[PDB]
This record gives structure tokens, sequence and C-alpha cells, in this order.
């Protein structure tokens, strides 16, 4: 299984050894099973979608995948890998909504094809002719006869061949196209396994969106790499009823499931004690947390709320990675059983220094140990010099899981993927600030979002966290801290969402004073402005990640749903 150069060779091996073993079982409601596929059935569907793609002239071309969460997406993705089509996964179009995001990906990828369901094709095909022209082909893959796979021409695949374009969320700018090779998929899959240590006997459940990151290389490809059964449900099922995630873990004895930090909080806040009494989570040995700052308070609250249900905090597996690194770089608590946490000086962090406080203290959770034969270095963003111990700098990654570059973006590719430091070359600039401590990599935040006000460095998420809890009328997770230029000097602007219940009876001055008071105590900062926005109006990615730069653009252009303003 570890001699496989690509996932096409690998699934074909699994379709022989475990043909009748169930690979994916989809619960459309997060409760009852709706559909399933065996390794043999997944292989056959893949050869058939492949043959449909090759006859449709898609080989060597880029194809958008537009599918609802389900097994059709999975089959279309593996069909593209079998066919030699560069797949471009994306969130599907939704009703009463624009296709701007989708057209922008089509223009960037120079895609000639959209792969979708019969239902969506009948609703979007003419809109795609309007936007992309007649030479663009919206194809449906859900009604391909399985006998078509007899006409599949196996491409001569090498690991250096490009498999798919993984587009970034667009939190810091425009989505960029990550060129993920076949070797990138195989190398990182092994890296996830050197850390997760899963076996053919491991069970998995995943509500994560299948389009990108943890949902695709981990929720779809890792089950196939390890030869295990994965239970899958739509993210909306978990979001509406978080108990469905933990009930599935209990029901199928799931060993390995995980999600971003916010999901652990929602499970803790929205699961009743009667529901906790229906749970047995002793089966959960790896509970991963990635794609978002891991907060120490969230780890403790989950461990405390669910210890009666058998959850152990030793199961928490902190992990870090990005699309430019395929998926994972660091993970695990090392020789420790519990996620390593350091208590350091707040003002020190604002000064790129990690030191004890002698000064308010901050608690930082490690994002894991560098997994495998990859090399992580902490470098100064401007001087391109390697930071010493206790210094905070840009995380730099050199390894075989580093993507080939950004699609049709040559200048940015040389800048971010040709990182030179001292006598070293070939490093990827992650754009993430952090530091090395205890063999563990800690992450402080994103460079492009870092706020520099009054000669001090301020992390936007640290300020957003203070504002959300300042008044009950503020919606948590729906706020942005941005720097605007006032007379040549940088100042702080807060764009925060008000709660739907508090929108009509909102005391702008009272809540603004609660906000100014909290930011001054914790950050010694005075907001130039506080813009209160309507519930659900914050510029967000398709994932839900806040676009802070677009909040500053909208404040400066007046495009926000303003229900209140302070200046
Ligand atoms: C059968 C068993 C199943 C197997 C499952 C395996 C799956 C587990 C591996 C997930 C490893 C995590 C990667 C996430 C990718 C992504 O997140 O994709 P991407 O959209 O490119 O965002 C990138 C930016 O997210 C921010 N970020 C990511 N990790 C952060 C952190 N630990 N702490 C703070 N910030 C963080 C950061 O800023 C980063 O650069
Ligand atoms: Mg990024």
């Amino acid at each position: 299984v570890g001699q496989f150069a690509n996932f096409v060779d690998l699934l074909q091996y699994r379709a022989k050894l475990q043909a009748r073993k169930t690979v994916f079982s989809f619960l459309a409601d997060g409760e009852a099973e709706s559909a399933a596929l065996t390794y043999g059935e997944l292989d056959q569907k893949a050869q058939a979608i492949a043959a449909f793609l090759q006859a449709n002239q898609a080989q060597g071309q880029r194809a958008l995948l537009l599918y609802p969460p389900g097994l059709e997406f999975i089959g279309a993705f593996l069909g593209c890998l079998y066919a030699g089509v560069v797949a471009v996964p994306a969130y599907p179009p939704r009703p009463n909504k624009s296709f701007d995001r989708l057209h922008s990906i089509i223009q960037d990828a120079q895609a000639k094809f959209a792969l979708t369901t019969t239902e969506l094709k009948d609703k979007i095909a003419d809109r795609l002719e309007a936007l992309e022209g007649t030479d663009f082909h919206c194809l449906a893959t859900d009604q391909v006869e399985l006998i078509s796979g007899k006409n599949w021409q196996k491409p001569n695949i090498s690991g250096t061949d490009l498999a798919f374009l993984q587009y970034t969320s667009g939190s810091t700018g425009d989505p960029k196209g990550v060129m993920v090779s076949h070797h990138n998929l195989i190398h990182n899959s092994g890296l996830i396994n050197q850390g997760f240590q899963d076996t053919e006997a491991s069970m998995g459940v995943s509500w994560l969106p299948p389009y990108h990151d943890m949902g695709l290389i981990g929720g779809i490809l890792q089950p196939i790499y390890v030869g295990i059964t994965q239970i899958l449900m739509p993210p909306v099922a978990f979001l509406q009823r978080p108990f469905r995630w933990l009930k599935a873990i209990n029901d199928y004895r799931v060993s390995t499931s995980g999600a971003p930090n916010f999901a652990y909080d929602l499970c803790a806040s929205q699961i009743t004690p009667e529901q906790i009494r229906e749970l047995d989570l002793s089966c959960w040995r790896l509970a991963f947390s990635g794609a978002e700052p891991i907060r120490a308070v969230t780890l403790e609250n989950f461990a405390k709320t669910f210890a009666t249900a058998g959850f152990q905090k030793s199961a928490f597996y902190p992990c870090y990675g990005m699309a430019e690194t395929t998926l994972i770089v660091s993970g695990g608590n090392g020789a420790a059983q519990l996620p390593q946490e350091i208590i350091v000086s707040k003002q020190g962090i604002e000064a790129n220094q990690v030191r004890p406080a002698q000064e308010t203290t901050v608690t930082l959770v490690g994002s894991g140990e560098v997994i495998g034969d990859q090399i992580v270095k902490i470098v100064d963003p401007q001087a391109l010099t390697e930071c010493t111990v206790g210094e905070i700098g840009e995380v730099w990654v050199k390894g075989e899981s580093v993507a080939q570059g950004y699609w049709q973006k040559p200048d940015l590719t040389q800048q971010q993927f040709q990182g030179n430091v001292g006598a070293e070359t070939g490093f990827l600039r992650t754009g993430d600030l952090g530091f090395l401590q205890g063999g563990e990599l800690y992450i402080t935040g994103r460079l492009k979002d870092l706020l520099i006000i009054r000669g001090r460095n301020h992390y936007p998420q640290d300020i957003e966290l203070t504002v959300e809890v300042a008044h009950p009328a503020l919606r948590q997770g729906a706020g942005a801290a941005v720097s605007v230029d006032v007379n040549g000097e940088e100042q702080l602007v807060i764009v925060q969402e008000v709660e739907r219940k508090y929108a009509r009876k909102l005391n702008v001055a009272a809540v603004a004073q609660a906000i100014r008071g909290a930011i001054a105590a914790e950050h010694q900062l005075q907001p130039q402005a506080i813009c209160f926005i309507k519930p659900g109006s914050i510029p967000k990615t398709s994932s839900g990640k806040i676009r802070r730069h677009a909040c500053k653009a909208g404040f400066l252009d007046g495009s926000l749903a303003v229900v209140g303003e302070w200046q």
C-alpha cells in the first residue's frame, strides 16, 4: 500500500483486496443512512465517470466540481483523477445568490468544464452559457452507465503530474489555485497516517465540507489510503443538531473524527445532559482540531462537559496545515498525553518574543510536532533571517507535501514557494506567524491580518474575542478587527454583528462603551470606530471564515448592513 505512486493505482488495489468492504456510508440527515459505496463500487463508478470525461474531451483540462455533500462528489473527484482531468472542487451554487465566486474560479482556472448533478445542471446550465460562453460545457455525472468504464483509457500517471487545483478560502485576499500533485496527495496521506496511526480496523465519521482541506484529503482520501469505512454527513446536519456528530461516534464506535475549534464549543453549548447520558465516547482515541486557532478554554470545556460520556482530553490531536502544504505539516502532543500548553507574556507576543511574564499572561496551545521528513523554520518576514529560540516569525515549510505553486500566478509562486533564508532554499512562506517550543509548533496568526497600531503588533482574533463577550448583544464569531489609515497613522476599526433579538432595541452608545472598555483593559487600544452590522451580513468565505479585508473595504465604501455606528 506504501509502494503506490498515486491514488488511482491505490483505489484499484483496494477494489480487489476489500471489494465488498464499505468505503463510504452517507447519512443525508446526519442520522439515518441514505447511501453507501464499496471499494469495488467506488472503483467502477470512477472508471465510468472517467470514461465519460475522456470522451467529453476533458483530459488535460480543468473541471469545476459542483455537487451537494454526498457520494456523487466523491465519485466525480476520483473520476477526474482516473481520467487525467485537473479537478477544481468548489462550493455549489445556491438559490437567490450570485455566481461571482464561481465565475472567478472559472476565469482563474481557465476551466472549460463544470461537473455537476442532473438537478443542478437543469438550474445553472443557461446561467453558465451567459457567463462563460458556449464553448463551456456543464456535464452531469450522476446518470453515467457503469458499463461505460469498460471504455476507460488508464493515463500513464507520474507523481509530478498535477491532480487537482485546491483553491484557498479567500480569507486574506482572492482565492488562489494551489497546484496539488499526485505525489503531494500520496506523501501527505502517509504523513496523516504517521501521526493518526490509524489501521484497517479504525472507524471514521466526518461532517466536514468535502470540497476542501480536512474534508477532502482527510475526510475522503485518508479513508481510501488506510482501507477503512468512513461515515459522512452534510455540515448542515451537524450545524443544526451538534448531537448528531457525537451520536454517530457512539453508534459506529468511531476511533478518529475531528473538526475546527468552534465545533467543539457548539457541541459543548448545544448538547443537553439527557443527550450526554445517551453517549459513550471511550471509542474516540483521536479527536483532531485544525484549520483554526486551538483555544485552551475550548479543549477544557469539551473535556469537562463530556468526561461523564467517556471522552478523554488525551484523545485531542492538535494539527496545523494549509492548502499550499496539501493538508498537514504538524500534529500530536508528542511524548505528552494532553495537548501541550504554554503560559507566556501577552506584551512579549506583541513584541515577537516568547518569554514568561514578569505583564498579563496568555495561554497558547501547540499545533503539534512537525510530522515526518519535512523541515519547518521560523524566519523574519522582512530580513529573511532565521529567528532564534523565543523569537516569533513566519513559519517556513520545506517538504514533498509542498504544492507545485499557484495556478497561472508566476510572480507570487516565486515569492511564496522560493523562500531563501541563510544558506537554505526552496521554502514555502505560509504567511502564518508562529514559533518553535518543545519540538511543538505554535501558531500566533496570519501576517496579512496583523494589525500594527502605535508601534505595537496586535492579533485580530485576540481583539475580536474581547469584543464578542463585552456585551450580550454581540454575535460571537461574527466580528472583525481592522486597521484604517487616519491622517497617515494606523487606527483600529471594529466591525461587529449584533444579535437578531437585540437589533431593534440596540443602545449603540452603551454597547460601544462596553466595547471600548474591554479593548482598553486587555489591549490598551482605543477604537477609532465601531460599526454594528446586521446578523449574517459579515463578509465571510464559503467555509464561513471572516474576510477581515472585505470588512475594511465595506466600512470605507459604506457597503455594510449598518444597524448602528460609533465614532
Ligand atoms: C480517517 C482519518 C481522517 C484524517 C483527517 C486528517 C485531517 C487533519 C489534518 C488537518 C491539519 C490542519 C490543516 C488545515 C488546512 C486549512 O486550514 O486550509 P486553508 O484554507 O488553506 O487555511 C490555512 C490557514 O488556517 C489557519 N490554520 C490552520 N491550522 C491552524 C492552527 N492549528 N492554528 C491556527 N491557525 C491555523 C492558518 O492560517 C492556515 O494558513
Ligand atoms: Mg492563506
